[PDB]
């Protein structure tokens, strides 16, 4: 047992992928570990996507991880637009002007390559009510595209949901990828199968509440973020 | 994806029909886009109709758009009276004198033609508690009369309301028309199905609050307007 | 629509029964129209009755309208006494002397006939907590006595009040009579069902505040009146 | 109605018990009528008691009315002392000398009989925080002792006060006695239930302010009185 | 009541301990009665202490009363020094010479015995912010030392002050001792709980103003005193 | 019977192994007696393991008892890690840093020996759906390893469960060991065969509810504990 515990102690990854933008999230969660499913929730339009997109951007650009993004609602172009804008601290969607300027200026092409040049991000859309068709694509993003993190955006709150979540967790646990699923709050396996659940609350000062973190057991409010309506980034707040 | 994003970027209508009279509304909303439902609310007699009528007048006269107005409460004659007065910066209802003068003077006929001469405005009244009868007329105002904007005045705050709002949003999203619905605040799908919600607050200095704007996410108070009791127009305020 | 709007324009009664004694009331309200309920309020002993009685006297004497007065608190004799005194610019209640003089002098009889001779005023008292018994009498004062205006004095600030106000407005709207209700301020449907609300404020210089006027939307203070403790009349003030 | 109004006019008591000492009080109030509650107030030691005692003395001696005095604070002996002194234009309390002289001289006995000989005044003390015990005694002073006026001295500014005032007014209104209550100002039903409120103001020149008079509506300052420190009487002032 | 009033009249102490030095004080106050609290006030160094000390000296020497003096600021020795000097019409504090002469001359001892020999005066110092500790000592000076008058020197202008004054008045009223409290003017219960308030005003010609006297109601200026800088006595002035 | 009852009275173990950390548990249970099965339950991640591990640590270190721990879910290394951290008031799992520091520093080895040096704790993992294979190991931990207490972590809520619980209780009753079984609440013999059932409730303030205690019959809430997220210990709370 002695040598058995030692090797155990010197090989256990307690700290996972670090989150960004919210002083406190890491304190209460220790980051996202591989094999865990991260649930991010809150009311519609409350900021789930942005928050997750922001983490996706950092993990993939700063942490050198390959991120896969599977969109159920919006298209790749839309997601790409958001990612590109985010990376350049600008909101492409909110400005027909900048959008047209970026094409002729040749900045779009430069921006596209600066972000997607390498094989870091993998965006997939076109996701029917079939779990198995979905799981197959997820597993390919892992095995074939070597994604470290896979974000699933998104799902709405049971057989279906239950079986999906059960298949999602199994997939996560067996491959060791980090799965972050965004879900809308307008449930059962949701709370059970998820390892960590993050909820965003508002009323641009967003309160980040840790509804659950298996690994740490530390729940409660992690901190506050402030949305910069100009850059589109969620920033840490001195609240 | 590159060429896929490019065409996406050079074909996305971010800025919709511009609002008028309130320095700030456009800043926080980017105008009214086609396919979206605009909710305008506030207490009774607080100024919803006027505000919407004013936007209707500009969109149809200045923007060259065809506007349809479906009245559930008041009649066409009443609405027309308001539109005509508005256009001529005069309050016909508040003056038996001007009303009688306008007939003999021949100005009424001249004013009527100057406003309704073209096929720009389409007023319909005579709207029973049947949604389907209503939706049918709306769809005709779009397809048959080619309205760019349809204003529904009005509705009072669930099956009925819920199904109506769900049918209204579906209609809006599928045709691409801009639907602005006025509703009284003395709800469920109301907040959910609406893309942008504008609330007017008073105590003639009216505060315009953006309760919700999907497209932009920018909420809060857009600005202040001042009602000119002489012309009947809501004017921008230096508050 | 053209000919439809024309006839509409040349048949709309914008200006109703003109108020008297307060330079400004008419400006902000355009008078009392038939079918509307006028609410007159303020603290006890603040002057509601006098003010309304004064309007009643003018409408019935000068405007040639038949006025019905339904008293819930005071008796017909009391009301009559006030009306008679008002008409003769004298306060009968404040002088046992004049009261006794008026009988022997034969002036009372002359004064009574000069005011009540014709069928202009209809005073009814003896109004139990039954709305339906009340509404029945009101409807008779309209249909049977042909009253143009009916004053209800008075009511104290909900089922009861709510249902009463809802029945009062329905009665007013359906018959087209002008209903002026006096209410004490020491509410719900009160503010909602009332078309115009007039509030009197003091500390004999009375401030007349227009708390609400559907038809015009013009609110605020209409002007100031001065109570003549000698004649009992509320007079216009140069404040 | 004619004969109904006539009898009404020739049977209405507008002028009540006349006040004394203050040229103007009667002008603004028309005296104290039966069934009304008179509130007399002002700061402690400002002169309420004296003023009321003075009215009590006149009503009972000159007007031939039976006056009941219910004291909550001071004793009968004290009150009697004040009444006796007042009647003889002398301040018994301020002079041990006169007090001792009046006994041997036989004047006390003569003075006592000259004031209390008849059954005009009824002094009662010994008034616990029980309203019902109080009301019972009041009703007896009316029915049993036939008092025309009952003075309650005194009360300090709510259930208790509210219920008391409500019971006081009910008692007054139902029996027709004149109730004058003295209250200290260092309120709710006080202002509401009282028919006339008299306030005394100083800095021996006392300003008499009519804070309220239902019957007449005439408020404001009635006049000025001057306290004669030698006789103890409040006299009319030429201010 | 007759015999009840008689005994009342022949047992009422209207005239209390007579004041000295100011022709007029007694006229407006009738002296200090037992059970009353006398407030003596004015600006610092204006002469409160002297004035009160002077009254204390007379009451105790001439009137044969036992006087207790409770000092909050100065010590017993200081107070004694002032009393001794006062009694001998000399200012001990202003003369190191006389002070040294009085010891050897044996006059001090003779003067001490001539003043304090009997058990007439009781000086106590050493009075912490505790009311209850203070009240206990006061009650002992009354009950145990049999003081007729207790002077409290002094207090500075609320819970504390309010509760103290309320406890002081209660103590005074319940025992019947005469309490004279000196207070500094640089309030609430002060004016209320005090029975008589005397204020000294200057610019050695001191104006004595009676700010309040419950018992008599006679306020205003009582008279003028002149300070003899040689004897330390306040003398009556012919102003 | 007399001598029969006496020896019975002087040989009955009413108080068993005392629990720790929760002021009240012992009051309502009198501790854990040999031959009884203790059920500890609550929702997942609610704190069962920690609580039991804490009791295990004390029983084995302070009470000098030999504790056996049979893990069905986690491994020995994991359990050992928790025990070691607990003993040193530190959370090894939550800190890659401390984990690496403890190896080189030589503290791990020192900590391991300080806890496991003696033959006090017996951890066994690797527990298939076979009851009989399980019971065999349990019986060996008792007979062969001489464990006083055996903790079974854990079981999820019937033949299987029923037969297992029936075999567990039989084992406990026949050997006299103290068996504490942890079970998840997301039943039949569970409630029946268990002698004492402890439930933990949260929302780090944990409510300890005694759902059942045969021996005492005292049920209800024993008290509150507070989780120290820094040391990993459940502490008594002053709630
Ligand atoms: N009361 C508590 N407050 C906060 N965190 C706690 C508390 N109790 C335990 N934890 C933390 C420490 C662990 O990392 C995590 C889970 O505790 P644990 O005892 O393993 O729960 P459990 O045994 O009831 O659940 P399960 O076996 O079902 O996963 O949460
Ligand atoms: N905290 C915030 N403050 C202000 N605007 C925000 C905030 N977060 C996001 N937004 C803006 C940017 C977007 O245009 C819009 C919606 O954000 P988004 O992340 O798409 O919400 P969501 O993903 O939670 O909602 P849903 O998927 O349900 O529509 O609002
Ligand atoms: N801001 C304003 N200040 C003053 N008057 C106004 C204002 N807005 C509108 N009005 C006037 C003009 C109209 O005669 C009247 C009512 O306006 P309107 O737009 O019809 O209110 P609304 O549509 O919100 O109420 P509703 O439908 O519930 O009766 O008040
Ligand atoms: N503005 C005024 N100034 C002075 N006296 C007034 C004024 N208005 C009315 N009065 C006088 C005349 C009446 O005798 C008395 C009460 O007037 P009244 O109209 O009966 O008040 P009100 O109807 O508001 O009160 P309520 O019904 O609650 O008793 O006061
Ligand atoms: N009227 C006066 N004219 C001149 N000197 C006076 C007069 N009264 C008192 N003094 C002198 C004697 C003392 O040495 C000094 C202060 O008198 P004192 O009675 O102690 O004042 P005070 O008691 O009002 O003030 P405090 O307690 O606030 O210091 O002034
Ligand atoms: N106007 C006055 N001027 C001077 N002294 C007056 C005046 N009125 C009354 N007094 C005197 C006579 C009394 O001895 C004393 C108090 O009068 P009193 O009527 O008892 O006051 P009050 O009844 O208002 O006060 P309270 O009941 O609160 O003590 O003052």
């Amino acid at each position: 047992m002695r040598e058995r515990i030692r090797e155990h102690l010197s090989s256990e990854e307690s700290v996972g992928l670090l989150f960004s933008g919210c002083t406190g999230i890491n304190d209460k969660t220790l980051g996202a570990r591989g094999g865990e499913v991260i649930m991010v929730t809150s009311g519609s339009g409350m900021g789930k996507s942005t928050f997750v997109r922001q983490q996706a951007l950092q993990w993939g650009t700063a942490m050198g991880k390959k991120v896969g993004l599977a969109m159920l609602e919006e298209s790749v172009e839309e997601t790409a637009e958001d990612l590109i804008g985010l990376h350049n601290r600008v909101r492409l969607r909110q400005s027909d002007s900048l959008k047209r300027e970026i094409i002729e200026n040749g900045k779009f092409d430069q921006w596209f390559d600066e972000l997607f040049g390498n094989d870091t991000f993998h965006l997939y859309d076109s996701f029917e009510a079939e779990t198995d068709r979905l799981l197959a694509k997820l597993a390919y993003m892992r095995s074939g595209l070597g994604c470290d993190v896979i974000i699933l955006d998104h799902i709405s709150i049971r057989k279906m949901i239950d079986n999906l979540m059960t298949k999602l967790k199994g997939f996560a646990k067996s491959t060791g990828v980090v799965l972050v699923v965004i879900c809308h709050l307008k449930s059962g396996a949701l709370r059970q199968l998820s390892d960590t659940i993050i909820a965003l609350e508002r009323n641009n000062l967003v309160l980040v509440r840790i509804l659950k973190c298996r690994f740490t057991g530390d729940t409660g409010i992690a901190g506050y973020m402030e949305y910069n309506k100009e850059t589109g980034w969620l920033e840490p707040s001195s609240y």
